[PDB]
Order: C-alpha cells, then sequence, then structure tokens
C-alpha cells in the first residue's frame, strides 16, 4: 500500500535502461473504484516485489498516467529466480513476479501487461532458440539466409481419421506442399494410436520425397502432462523418422501444458525445430479480456524460452520484427537481443497466390511458415496445384519478376488466376488478355 | 454439417449411465446475429472432429438460449493417453474442451462451469497420492478428522537473507505448525536456495527440540525445467534428512503449468504436493467471461494429483453467493457440482488450503459451516494482527479449533486460555458482532 517506498515518479526511464539492472513492465491498470491511482500502483508494485506488511530489492513505480491507465514498474533483477543447476533464468519466475497475486487483487479491477524490457545481464541468462526456420531451409535445399516461404497446412478432420487414412492425406498434401502439422489434439487416441499413425506417416514421407525429388517436413504433436511422456514421444517419432529425423519439428501445445512442457523439449531436443502451438492462449491474450498479457508479450516470452517457431496470428508485424530482429521496437520498449537467435513467425489461414505478394511486401520478407487452411489451397486443378501456386507466387516475388510473367511459364500460378477471376482482374487487370488464357 | 453435432433427444441420465462421454457445461453466447443451436454445433464441431470420422463427434445434448447454457457430450475416445503408461492427461482435456474454442468466430465468450468424467476415464488420472492425512500422521493426530493445521507465509515476501529468514521461521514454529515459502522465493542472489534450505532445516530441528513437537515446511521447487524441479526437490528432501516427511513441495501450477505439477506428483509421490494457484485470476475471475471457473480449476487439480490447493482467500467482500461446492468436490467421494454429481471411486481427497484474515473469532463459524476443520490455514492477519504478536496469534487459532472440536463455548475456553482471551481485544469489532458483550465475560 505504501507509496513513498515503492513509487519514484522522477526516475528517468533511460537511466533505468542505461544501468541495466531493472526489468521494466508496462501495464494498463485500473484502480477498483474509490481508490487512488498512484496509491494502487504503489500497492501493485508491493505485491509483486517484497510485500512487507531492505529496499534495494523493491519494485518502484516510475511512471503513471491516470487518463491512459498506464502504470510502469521497475523490477530489480535480483528478484528473479535462477536455476541452482546451470544458473539460467526461468520464465516461471518472471510470470510469478510480474503477474501472480496481482491477478486477483481486490483493489485492482484489471491489469494487463502490454510490453516488458529485459537488460543484457538478465536476458543473457535465458535459453533462447537453439534452431529456427534456417534448420528447415537447410533441409529443403534453400539458403540459410533469406530462404523464403515454407508452405504448410493442418490435416483435417481435426480427429477421426484412422492411421492409413491420416498417412495417405499426408502423402497427397506432400505432392505440392512442404510442411504438415498434426492439428492440436492428435496424439494417442484409441482409434489412431500414435505408434501406428507415425510409422505410416514416416512411410508417407519417404513415398512423397521419392516421387517428387523434394524434401518434406512434419510437425508432430508431442504434448503430454508428464515430461518423460513428452520425451518418449519425441524419441519415438525421431527414430521412426530415422534417416528423416532432421525433417521433423516437435509440436508442443505450450499454453495448456505450460513452460515445463516447452522447456523439456527445448532442452531435450535442441536440434529439432520446437514448434510452439498457442492453443487456448485466447482467454488471456484476447482484447475482450483486460487481464493477463497480450499476444506481443506472449510471443516475446517465447523467444527467451526457446521456441524455434510460434503461431503468431495472420499489428501482426511488431510481433514479427520483435521475434526476428536483433533490435526491435515494441509498444513502449525497444529491445536488443545480443545475438539471441530468431524465433520464426508461423502464420495461419492464408490467401491465394495472387494475394500472397501483398503480404510479402508489407512484412518485407517471406521468412515464415504458412499453416494454411484448405481454402488457401482451393484451386481449379486441385490443392496440389493450389500449393504449387503459392510456391510459384513466393518465387516470382523473390526474383522480383512480375506474377503475370512468371504465370505464363507456370501453369498452376496461371490457373489460380482463372481460379479467382475476381481478384485477378482487380489486382492485375490485364490478366485475361495478358495471359491469353 | 452442423446438425450432425446436435442431439437434444439425448437424455443426460442416459449419457452419465452409459459412461462413455465427458460432459461439459458452458455459459456460451453466440456473436450477434447467429442462431444459438447453430453456434453451439459450430463449437462442438471445432472442439472435436471439425471437417470445415463421425462416431467420435462431440454432441450438443442440451441447450438453453435464455441462460446461455450449452452442454456438450464428448466421447471418451477423443482424449489422448500416454504411450508410456496409458494414463490420461489434463493437457488433452484442456486442449479439447476449452483450448481451441477460446476465440471461435461466431462466439463472443464461452466459460466452462462444470464437467463430468465417467468412471472409465476418471480412473486414468493420477489422483492425489497424499493429502492432509500425511501431515496429521507427522503432527501426531488421527489420520481421520485430524483437524486444522495453522501456518503462515514469512513476510516480507522477498528480501530476507538466509540466516534472518531461518530465524523468522524458527520464531513462527514456536506458536504454529506450518511454514510456506512465498510464491516467488527460490534462488534469488541475496538468498541462495541451497544456503537458505540448509538454514531452514536447522531452525526446524531447533524449533522441534524446544517445543517437543512436529513442524512443517513447504519449499518452492517451481522451475521451467523438469530436471531443475527434480533437483530442487532432491536437494530439499536430502537437506531436511530425518525431517524429509515434514516437507511439502510447493509448485506454482498456474504459471509453470500442468507438467510442473506432474513432475512433482510422480517424482515425489510420498510428499504433499502443495498446489498454490497464482496467476489464475486472469481466467478464473468472475470478471472474465472466458476460460473456466475456479470450481473447474479445483476439480482438475484433484485429478492431476495436487495434495492440497489454495481456495477461498475472500479479500473484502463482506451478498456472499458462491465458492462452496468446492470444499465437498475436493474432499468427498461423491459430490454435487453446479451441473453434475461426481463420484470419485475412492480417489484420494485434495485438501483446501484457506488464506487471509481468518482471526480466531471467525474460525468457529467457518468450521460450523464447512462441517469440519480439516484444512491448512496460512494465516496472515489472524496471526500477525494479535496484540501479543504472531506466535500468540498462531496459538489462539490452535486454541479456537480445540474449543470447537471439543464442543466448548469459546468464551468459556477464552476464560481458561490467555491467547484466545486476547484475540478478543485484538479484533474488537469481530468480538462485538459474534460474541455479544464478551467484555463482561472476559473482564476487560
Ligand atoms: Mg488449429
Ligand atoms: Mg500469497
Amino acid at each position: 500500500d505504501q507509496s513513498s517506498r515503492y513509487v519514484n515518479l522522477a526516475l528517468k526511464e533511460e537511466d533505468l535502461i542505461a544501468g541495466g539492472e531493472h526489468v521494466l513492465c508496462a501495464y494498463i491498470m485500473k484502480p477498483k473504484a474509490g481508490y487512488g491511482y498512484v496509491a494502487t500502483a504503489a500497492h501493485f508494485a508491493a505485491e509483486s516485489s517484497t510485500g512487507t506488511n531492505t529496499r534495494g530489492v523493491d519494485a518502484l513505480v516510475y511512471e503513471v498516467d491516470e487518463a491512459r491507465e498506464l502504470t510502469k514498474i521497475a523490477y530489480p533483477v535480483a528478484l528473479f529466480d535462477r536455476n541452482i543447476t546451470d544458473g539460467k533464468a526461468m520464465i516461471a519466475s518472471f510470470l510469478t513476479l510480474t503477474m501472480g497475486n496481482n491477478q486477483g487483487m481486490g483493489d485492482v479491477e484489471y491489469a494487463k501487461m502490454h510490453d516488458f524490457y529485459v537488460p543484457e545481464a538478465y536476458r543473457a541468462l535465458f535459453d533462447g532458440p537453439s534452431v529456427n526456420i534456417s534448420a528447415l531451409w537447410k533441409v529443403l535445399g534453400r539458403p540459410e539466409v533469406d530462404g523464403g516461404l515454407v508452405v504448410g497446412t493442418i490435416i483435417k478432420p481435426k480427429l477421426g481419421l484412422r492411421p492409413k487414412p491420416f498417412a495417405e492425406a499426408c502423402h497427397a498434401f506432400w505432392l505440392g506442399g512442404d510442411f504438415i502439422k498434426n492439428d492440436e489434439p492428435q496424439g494417442n487416441q484409441p482409434f489412431a494410436p500414435l505408434r501406428d499413425t507415425i510409422a505410416l506417416v514416416a512411410d508417407a514421407m519417404r513415398r512423397a520425397q521419392d516421387e517428387t525429388g523434394e524434401a518434406k517436413l512434419f510437425s508432430a504433436n508431442i504434448t503430454a502432462d508428464d515430461p518423460f511422456e513428452i520425451i518418449a514421444r519425441g524419441e519415438y517419432v525421431l527414430e521412426t523418422f530415422g534417416e528423416n529425423a532432421s525433417h521433423v519439428a516437435l509440436l508442443v501445445d505450450g499454453y495448456v501444458a505450460g513452460a515445463a512442457a516447452i522447456t523439456t523439449a527445448r532442452r531435450r531436443f535442441p536440434d529439432n525445430f520446437l514448434h510452439y502451438h498457442r492453443a487456448g492462449h485466447g482467454a488471456v491474450t484476447s482484447p475482450q479480456s483486460k487481464r493477463g498479457y497480450t499476444a506481443f508479450v506472449h510471443c516475446k516470452m517465447a523467444r527467451l524460452q526457446g521456441a524455434s517457431g510460434i503461431h503468431t496470428g495472420t499489428s501482426d508485424r511488431a510481433i514479427a520484427y520483435m521475434l526476428t530482429q536483433d533490435e526491435a521496437q515494441g509498444p513502449f520498449y525497444r529491445q536488443s537481443w545480443g545475438g539471441m537467435k530468431a524465433c520464426t513467425p508461423i502464420i495461419s489461414g492464408g490467401m491465394n497466390a495472387l494475394r500472397m505478394p501483398g503480404f510479402f511486401e508489407n512484412l518485407g520478407n517471406a521468412n515464415v511458415i504458412l499453416t494454411a487452411g484448405g481454402g488457401a489451397f482451393g484451386h481449379i486443378d486441385g490443392p496440389v496445384a493450389g500449393a504449387r501456386s503459392l510456391r510459384q507466387a513466393w518465387q516470382a516475388w523473390r526474383d522480383g519478376v512480375p506474377v503475370l510473367d512468371y504465370a505464363r511459364e507456370h501453369k498452376e500460378l496461371a490457373r489460380a488466376f482463372e481460379s479467382f477471376p475476381g481478384d485477378a482482374d482487380q489486382i492485375y487487370p490485364g490478366w485475361r488478355k495478358a495471359l491469353g488464357v
């Protein structure tokens, strides 16, 4: 409750950043009703630090703004918990400090973290990604730097397909696309046991690669409550995949299984791409909610933790640069990563091949994994043609060749034109005449 | 393909009795302009099969537009199981019944209010390994209705150096039973875990020699890495040595999640797994219209195997309304939830850990209401707010349960017990409202 001790409106934020020994947190907090804005901020600082009921260890409120409901806290770095084991930081501590008891405080109506800042000393203690989309680029025969677009999907129905049937759908998508994701719940269901399903998938992977001369990728759901179950799934898929183990990403449903889930896989399989699926993140990181944290904070936390890739959505871009760059600007804090690897944006839904380049231009690169719905593959020669067309669209974008010209020499791309006639004649008027098609 | 996922002719009594389906009850409201049954069928589609392979479809069996009630029946075959041991996993239960549906196009908020797990499935869960009975055993009480355990948290939350910390514990143990790490304490640099646990085990020996009684400690072993968790646990039990059975393993289950908890539950099945619920308000909150209820939260914890779980802190809401069915759901063998009666087949109880300002005067009324005193109390104001200090504070709570247990009027007991008599003068306001004119009785 005490202000005086935990409030130092007068602290230059730059001084704080300059002497990198404070984690900074920016929230949108609203005092209950009858309570004082700065009083309540002193109190929130209090409940997130030393409490009381020594002061070099206290959480100081350094900036307030009642109109905007903006509260900024400075957390000494000494508060964060570290491993007794290897001396590394933990995300669990960071959450606990900056978002535990403070999320159920009679006194506060709501409080949601919008951005956070970690200094070098602290930031350097985190695991960070061990691999990213470069690992995938190396499998696909692409350059390690600016490798481009990875074309993926989710096999549907989400649950229902038996083992042969699942394997088979994987094979057919593999004739035109690169990556396949297990949907969220696919695991060891009685009707489609994991051991069976995966051995068949493995074989669908060798069949597809042989028939196309191209490398294929699979993202296998290894989520469980028990870490040794997580590990037993991981080791099983890799061994089954065998010569193709480098082509397997390990999917962890991370929101519903938590940080240990993500940390098990990250530390046990540092050579395989850890695919962070955001399942049910939606109850916290949804604008309808005024509690917890935002998607930006969620995703920025994933880098530090070590996700190789994380579903980002489809600003979608501040997230993207923040995950990608060695220096990014977030809502309030700009951050340096001192060489910490990138964590690849994974986008969903999808547009057609015509729309594709709009996205590429906007983002400024095409260094993402597309997990597209079958709509993005809705194409007149089929979905094989459909996935090729997306690839052809990326390629023309990267060569800086005009779609229309690439299209005359690439059948599936030209056929996407006729597939979405009103999109074509809107985005590239000519087309009809122009393609003679 | 909507009306494939709806079947309002299904009778809830037949679903239960068939014992092949997981029933969920939500407060679901469609986005403006969309039909209730259609929206509900959407949600069932996208929570099971999807399509956007038909005998595994989730079915909407009952709906009530006016109360924003959606009840879905999920076949047990949908749920994932361990390839290592064939047991159930909460992660799958969450992914399916809640997860994916937490931002569903034509649905503006959905909150699960209750669930029913058939016998077949419920038996795949770990369930608690121990509960308050292992505490009782250690303390010397009867393993059946052994009563109230009085504890606290060491304040300040953070900042105490190893030695000072260990002496604060020592001091409390002179009057009470249990001491718990505050949620954030671990291995900060000012108070290394290894040093502080060495010194705390020591104050435990000390305090146990001087009182001639058994003392309890809950050590925070929460971490991101399982192996770090496992190492914290092994270090703490080892260090306590002879007193290893007196240690509860504290795991912040909300922020590290389900695998943290399962790590502690299976690596150390013999020690009481203290599930502190921190962060949880974000979703649990009455205020939030998404995720799930605290009742739901609590019920999940039993199945995962939490030994005890934090509840009813209250806050300053002195209406009333809900948060009652939680106590019985957590401890009975058969309990009634807001929608479903649940049978637990002999699966061990999970003990309520209550907090806050439970002073010795309100204690009796609390117990009369719950029907028993079988909980762990992590007192703050009840202890700390006594004119004689926390130790007298602690003794007065022990005293209050003793009066209650023996069916002795509090005033009578207060007359014979100094600490209880002085609780009255500590909380004057409490005494006016519950013990009309105690003044005379006690003599000023
Ligand atoms: Mg999905
Ligand atoms: Mg607390």
